[PDB]
């Protein structure tokens, strides 16, 4: 049987998952949309050829017992209380990240998920879906190169639209790192500190720092080292290395395209487009949600729980930007109910 | 609009065809299935947890007015046999590679399709939709490096079953070059060639000489080497360098594995199996079929016209391993229904 | 003690060797040097600040006692004459490529030289000196790929000079790859055959087909395929690809300048200059030769015996150029001298 | 003519310096040597085959007239002594890092030899003659990458000696990148700072911290962060990566051997030895000394002056290993006499 969806949200990536769930995943219907510019949530269901009803707000739709999971696509500021709101029905919830844009906000919903029966929010932090990603992940836990002490890390991108500020170094770019790496480690943050380099030339955004240098440390004393660089211009490119005792692990050279011997080099392109670089493990991250919403149990995904970490380790990383200082981090050991 | 779909022959590419159809792909069902060994064919039904029935032979289960299409995933010599039952009913046809395993197999194949008032019949050619090989297809067409003078290929496979024959080093695995080739450098062959190297101490099948070289060559006087080599050991391999006037472009090599720097190497994983390897172009082949069959229109994939002309140069290639002989190769025009 | 040289030829490979005699290697020095311009012979004593006689012709270098060594440095075809002169003195031998121009030439020096008490003849073959494909050579040596069963090789240039001609595709190019082979392989051939795909836009000379197919057989049945390309545009650059039963061994990409993200692009510079990407390969060829002669023992790099194999097969490839047929090669059994 | 060569110290690397002198490099000749172990010396006259003199110091060594060049290959704490009494005489002078290992006693040598009616002295920094790294050097100094804003670098060895301790994580690997950095920027240090992430259970030795994480900044303000691993176990290997402004410049990997398929993976070998990987530079830097002292030159390799940059950085770092806090760097300017 068919999961029905609403969608909150219709932008870009609200479009986006719509997308996903009409043309290129199976078992998922949207039924119900619903933006605060209500020709936006219009022209959803105009150009996807929905069989769904516009409601009016968040609240309309999640009255609606028909739907079975709701996705959260709005800006961010906007999750929390739309999260909330739907913690109140039965509904399964996919949010885009931030669970919230503060941790406290994140902690609100942490707590009313606790009073449920079961676990219903997945957080988009897709990077765990990506194939390389899990790959080197599970190729690490089988002990070959002994136990992480380091991990490298560039988080590179071409560059930034004219609104793009520092803290969005953190909380758009950064936070892929800041989900993936506690995941990757099965380890828990103590310590952020951001560094700023010499300025890039490049930027034209005012009070961007460019590139940023992210250090975290864990509670087994891996330290990890993030190169953050938006105004790129090469391309974009995500690059892992996690030094072990006994070796070292890296993702592999990105690309299908073709190797071109001409004039005197050879070459190969590379990805500009964040978009591009993650289809995959967007496709692999909603059908994951929707099989699990088909089988009436609850999401194996990143957890609300996975965005309250993130929520408060952007938090301290915001803070290390006002004078590069290292900010402690100690989060409370995981409820049982998000093991 | 679900396309009900059954599958005869549910060895490891049918079971892999259902497992895609039925967990990865939209809009079909698979709602019957057949195989020689019946436990093969109860085992699929149980593994990939379908509502299915398990008909005795391929006959009856042609007869079931409810399927839509057929995926005829058998052994290479039963295909023909099969898929001229099936153009006895009103069903769409997917027929995994070869056609047939003969010139004159094919040749009825075509000959009964264009009784028919709607061609009906996709081959499984995929390396066609192959993303990878489709950028090299691309990059060539741009003029970039000239005209394409010499295609060197390797097709590796690690070793092979027990019923795998000399024959079948043409019809079950230098097909895929045949009909590829043709489609990349848009030309058509002349002649072809069949050398035998060094046997291999690895072969295991009576019969079987392994490596295999091809030599093809076409109307454009573009030559084509191809290494078929399927006892291996190492791995499963594609390899495409297509050498141009002013340039070279070349497949990279395919793998989402880390690299591992471990006891003094620095190593990448290498593929076991075609299903892995080519998942994305089985995956998008078999989208765009069902797809077809929704609208009950004629498939745009390759044809059952595709599959003969590869049929005459595999029956060559056939007729050459015999005394090493080159053979010549002048196939007739496309008809118009398969236009 | 210096081993005292003369240099037969002050063109420009002679002047390389002057070079790397006098400012790079260790233990010789040019005393003696000879050419049919006797200006050039006289500018490479000036120029190199050689404490050195300049001869009128090569009879009279070879009555100075006190050379210890010539090299045979002159056009291909005064080779031979010289190297039969040399021989009746007891100085060591060091001829560039080829040994003779003909293969009866060849002949006749290794007719006079089994004559004599020890060997005295290094020829030029400088690729088994080169340290990617002497590695490559070990590794297949230690049996981790089982036996060779294929060869794949590239031989590419960018552009040739106004005087190259069909026939120096194999006696200035394939002539390399021709010594090298059976060397790789420990073995002797049986066959050659040089195809002709089709002929490249870029060939700007009388008479040049290009690319050309070189197909070599070997006893043991190794089968070899060299793509020759001399207009390819590109770069210049040597592959190598041996196919074993259990596995595979190539040639890295040649280069030790850096990996450039830039422009939506990661690249490599490609070397445009054989000079440039055998300087190693000459340096150690060279002061091997003379370690050797140091010690007064006979020369262990590639022999006037050697000399004759690739004088046979380069004959038999010639003649094969004429109308693509295969040549059958029947080498002598090697006389215990050249063991 | 013959650079006369005296060798104070004949362990493993005044030993390799005398092979390289002897049997490698063209133009020296060594024709005397010290070591405190006299046994040491004079087993180095046999097994080399000197014509050599062996004295009991280097008080004595230094008063032979006929030594053109001294070579200070001694312990590190005994180079200061050593190169201050080679001041009072007129030789060249090789010493091997260190300059000096105070920043004291390296201020010491620089005010004596800028007393000198030439400069003389050269020390053994090999990285700067790689040709790897100075063509990556080249190439940034292209401007293709815009500014250098952050290097990434790593220094990875297999395993240590007893007596390997932690402040040798400094003095003896990471000297080398204390020096390279400043040479492959163009620009001075102002500060670093040593952290140490999780312990390694491979660190067999009390006191040693492994992996060590170095930080450096540049007055221009590129940040280097440098990763010191010497018990990593696979291999030996020397990583460099340039971000810059518009594009990246990484080193590509070490070694020309075989890609080598193989048992389900593609592989490269990693270099195990310290050795074999430096050899090109440790006989470029050596031929370049002893061909400008033949030329009675100053040598044009790094000078005391660098040998000073490197004590007072590394000072700092011994000072950072203890509290892990960052130690500000202000070098003086570089005098006329150094530039
Ligand atoms: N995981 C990822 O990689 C990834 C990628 C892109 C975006 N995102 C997240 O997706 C969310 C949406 O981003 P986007 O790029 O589409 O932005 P967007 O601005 O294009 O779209 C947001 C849409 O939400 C609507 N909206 C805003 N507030 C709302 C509310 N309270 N109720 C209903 N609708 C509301 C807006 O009108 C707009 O149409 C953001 O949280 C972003 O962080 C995640
Ligand atoms: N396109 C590709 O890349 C690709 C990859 C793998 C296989 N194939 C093709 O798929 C077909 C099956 O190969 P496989 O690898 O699955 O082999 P397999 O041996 O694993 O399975 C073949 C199955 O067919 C059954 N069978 C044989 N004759 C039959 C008949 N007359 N009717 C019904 N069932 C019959 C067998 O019992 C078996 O279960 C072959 O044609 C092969 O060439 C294509
Ligand atoms: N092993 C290799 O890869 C390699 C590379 C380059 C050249 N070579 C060989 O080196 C030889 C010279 O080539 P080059 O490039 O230096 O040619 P070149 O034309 O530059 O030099 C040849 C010199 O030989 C002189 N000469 C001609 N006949 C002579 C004679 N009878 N006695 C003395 N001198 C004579 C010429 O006047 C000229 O100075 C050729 O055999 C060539 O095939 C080999
Ligand atoms: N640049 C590089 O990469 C590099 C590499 C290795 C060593 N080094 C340097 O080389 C120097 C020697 O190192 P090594 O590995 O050969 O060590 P080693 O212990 O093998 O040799 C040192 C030798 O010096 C002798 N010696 C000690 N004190 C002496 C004195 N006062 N006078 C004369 N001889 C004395 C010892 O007896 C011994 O034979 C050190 O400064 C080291 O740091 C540099
Ligand atoms: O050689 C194999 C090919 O690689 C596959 O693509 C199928 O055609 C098949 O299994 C053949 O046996």
């Amino acid at each position: 049987m068919v999961v029905k969806v609403g969608v909150i949200g219709t932008g870009a990536m609200g479009r986006a998952h719509i997308d996903r769930l009409t043309n290129v995943l199976t078992g998922a219907e949207v039924v119900a949309v619903t933006d605060i510019d209500h020709e936006a949530a219009e022209a959803a269901v105009r150009d996807f050829h929905l069989n769904a009803k516009v409601y009016p707000d968040d609240t309309s739709l999640l009255q609606d017992p028909d739907i079975d999971a709701v996705f959260v696509v709005s800006f961010g500021g906007a999750h929390e209380a739309t999260v909330l709101k739907a913690l109140d029905t039965d509904k399964f919830i996919f949010t885009e990240k931030p669970l919230a844009t503060t941790l406290e906000g994140a902690k609100r919903i942490v707590d009313k998920e606790l009073t449920k029966s079961k676990k219903v929010i997945q957080v988009g932090f897709m990077r765990r879906y990506d194939q390389g990603i899990r790959a080197l992940k599970e190729k690490l836990d089988t002990g070959i190169i002994g136990a992480p002490l380091v991990v490298r890390a560039s988080h590179i991108n071409p560059n930034v639209a004219s609104n793009y500020s520092n803290e969005m170094a953190i909380t758009d770019t950064l936070i892929h790192e800041i989900d993936e790496m506690h995941w990757l480690l099965d380890d828990e943050y103590t310590s952020i500190q951001i560094t700023y380099p010499r300025q890039s030339a490049e930027v034209r955004n005012e009070g961007l720092h460019d590139p940023q240098l992210a250090t975290l440390t864990t509670k087994k004393g891996t330290v990890i080292q993030v190169l953050v660089h938006v105004t790129a211009q090469y391309g974009y490119e995500v690059k892992l290395e996690v030094i072990g005792e006994t070796g070292e692990l890296q993702l592999p050279n990105y690309g299908l395209g073709p190797i071109l011997r001409s004039n005197a080099n050879q070459q190969t392109a590379v990805e500009m487009s964040w978009i591009n670089r993650f289809i995959q493990a967007y496709n692999t991250e909603v059908q994951e949600f929707i099989d699990e919403v088909a089988k009436s149990e609850p999401p194996v995904g990143p957890s609300a729980w996975d965005g309250y970490i993130a929520a408060i380790t952007a938090a301290a990383a915001n803070r290390s930007q006002k004078d590069q200082e290292t900010v402690l981090i100690n989060v409370a050991g995981t409820p049982t109910f998000y093991q």
